[PDB]
C-alpha cells in the first residue's frame, strides 16, 4: 500500500471572501490528519481529484495524505465485478472463494500503514472498504461512494454493508444513490465537482481551440450543438441525432458533435458507437469524436467551448459532470430531468429541462436565434457552478462535515 495546486491559486475565481470562509473553517481543524485511500493512483475522477484536493488541503493547513491499496488483476477483476453487482446486475454471483481474496488483499495492504492512527480516515468506494476491519477504530472513518446503491445485487451488498455499516459517515453523490437500508442520519450527500484548473476545464487560447477544431473538421463559422457522453443506449444519443436533423431543417449549416471517451473494456460502448455511425450514415456534418481517434480531455474542452448549445438527453444519468463542465464554460444546457441533470439545471434560469425531442428542438432554435439570452443563461449557469460545484466548494464541504 503505497502513498504519494494551492488555495490562493483559485483566489481570482472565488474572491477573497469565499477564500476566507475556507481558510476560516480550516482553522478549527488545522494540524489534524486527513487520510485518503483508494485503488488507482493514475486516472480521472478520484485520482484526478485527489491530485488536486490533497495539496489543496495542506495549503489550508491540514496534514492530509493519500495512500493507494494494491493488488493483482484477480483482486481488481473481482472488484470490477462488485462494481457492476452493486449496480443492479443481478446475473452476477459472489462466491466465498472470491469473497476471501477481497478480504485477503485488504489484509495485505492493511498489514502496513497504521491507518487507525490518523485523526480522520476516508475510504473511496468498495475495493478498500474492508480496511476498517483490520484496525481498531480510534478516529472517525468516512466512506465515499461513487457508484449507485439504490438497488444493488443483494448477495453482494449484504457482504459489503458488514464493512460500510461501521464507518461514521457514508457519502453519496446524490439522494437517488443512497442505500435505503443505512441510517439517513450517518449519510451525507456530496456531489462530485469539477476542477476549474484541470485540463478539461481550464480556459484554452483561441488559437489552440481553432487548431483542434480544424484537426477534426469542425467549422466554427457555422452553428454547433454538442452532447458529450459515453456511448450507450440510455444516453439519448439517437434523440440528439433526431434533434439535429429537425433543427437542421431550418438551420442547414448546423453541426452535431457527439463527443465521448470510453475504456477499451466497454464492449457495449463500442457496440453502440458503431450503431450510431451506421444510423448517422454519410452525413458528415455530424462529428463522432472519441479517444479512438485522439479526442482527449484537452479536445473535449475545446469541443465544448466551441459549442453554441449543449444537450444532455439522458434517460439514465448519474450526477452528470458533463453538464457541470458545460455550465462552467458559460453554455446553456438542454436536457432531461434525471439524475444530476435535474439538480444542476435551473429550468429557464441556467438552461432548460425538457421531456421529449420536440421541446428540445424548440429550445435549441430559441437559443440559436436569441444569443443574448444564451449568453445570459450561460453566465448564470457559470455562477451556479462557481458557488456550488467547483473543487474548492467541494473541499469546503469536507470541512463542514469534519467540523460536525
Amino acid at each position: 500500500m503505497y502513498e504519494v495546486r494551492k488555495l490562493e491559486d483559485y483566489k481570482s475565481i472565488i474572491g477573497e471572501e469565499e477564500v476566507s470562509k475556507i481558510q476560516e473553517k480550516a482553522e478549527k481543524l488545522k494540524g489534524r490528519s486527513f487520510v485518503h485511500v483508494n485503488s488507482t493512483s493514475f486516472g480521472g475522477g478520484v485520482a484526478e481529484i485527489l491530485h488536486s484536493l490533497v495539496p489543496l488541503l495542506r495549503s489550508i493547513g491540514i496534514e492530509a495524505r493519500w495512500f493507494v491499496i494494491e493488488g493483482p488483476t484477480e483482486f481488481f477483476n473481482v472488484t470490477k465485478t462488485f462494481h457492476n453487482a452493486l449496480q443492479g446486475n443481478e446475473s452476477l454471483k459472489l462466491t466465498e472463494e472470491m469473497k476471501e481474496l477481497y478480504l485477503n488483499v485488504n489484509r495485505e495492504n492493511s498489514k502496513f500503514i497504521d491507518l487507525s492512527s490518523f485523526d480522520y480516515v476516508l475510504v473511496h468506494d468498495p475495493q478498500p472498504a474492508a480496511l476498517i476491519e483490520f484496525y481498531e477504530k480510534k478516529s472517525p472513518w468516512l466512506w465515499r461512494c461513487h457508484i449507485d446503491l439504490s438497488s444493488p445485487n443483494r448477495e453482494f451488498w449484504e457482504f459489503l454493508r458488514r464493512f460500510v455499516e461501521k464507518y461514521d459517515r457514508y457519502i453519496f453523490h446524490l439522494p437517488e444513490y443512497v442505500q435505503p437500508e443505512l441510517d439517513r442520519n450517518k449519510a451525507v450527500i456530496m456531489p462530485p465537482s469539477i476542477d476549474p484548473l484541470s485540463e478539461k476545464n481550464v480556459e484554452l487560447k483561441q488559437t489552440e481551440i481553432l487548431r483542434i477544431l480544424e484537426r477534426f473538421d469542425v467549422d466554427p463559422e457555422k452553428p454547433i450543438i454538442t452532447q458529450v457522453s459515453r456511448f450507450d443506449p440510455w444516453k439519448g444519443i439517437f434523440d440528439v441525432i433526431e434533434i439535429y436533423r429537425k433543427v437542421k431543417e431550418k438551420i442547414p449549416g448546423v453541426q452535431l458533435l457527439l463527443v465521448g471517451v470510453m475504456a477499451h473494456d466497454d464492449p457495449e460502448g463500442w457496440i453502440y458507437f458503431e450503431k450510431t455511425l451506421r444510423k448517422i450514415g454519410e452525413d458528415y456534418d455530424v462529428k463522432v469524436l472519441t479517444n479512438l481517434i485522439g479526442v482527449h480531455a484537452r479536445e473535449v474542452n475545446a469541443f465544448q467551448r466551441a459549442s453554441d448549445v449543449i444537450l444532455q438527453m439522458s434517460i439514465r444519468e448519474g450526477f452528470g459532470l458533463t453538464v457541470t463542465e458545460a455550465m462552467w464554460k458559460g453554455k446553456p444546457v438542454i436536457g432531461r430531468a434525471v439524475g444530476g441533470i435535474k439538480f444542476q439545471i435551473v429550468d429557464g434560469e441556467t438552461g432548460f429541462l425538457v421531456r421529449d425531442a420536440n421541446e428540445a428542438v424548440e429550445v435549441v432554435l430559441y437559443l440559436l436565434k436569441h444569443p443574448e439570452v444564451s449568453k445570459e443563461m450561460g453566465a448564470k449557469a457559470k455562477e451556479r457552478v462557481r458557488k456550488n460545484f467547483i473543487i474548492t466548494k467541494h473541499m469546503e464541504r469536507y470541512l463542514d462535515i469534519l467540523n460536525s
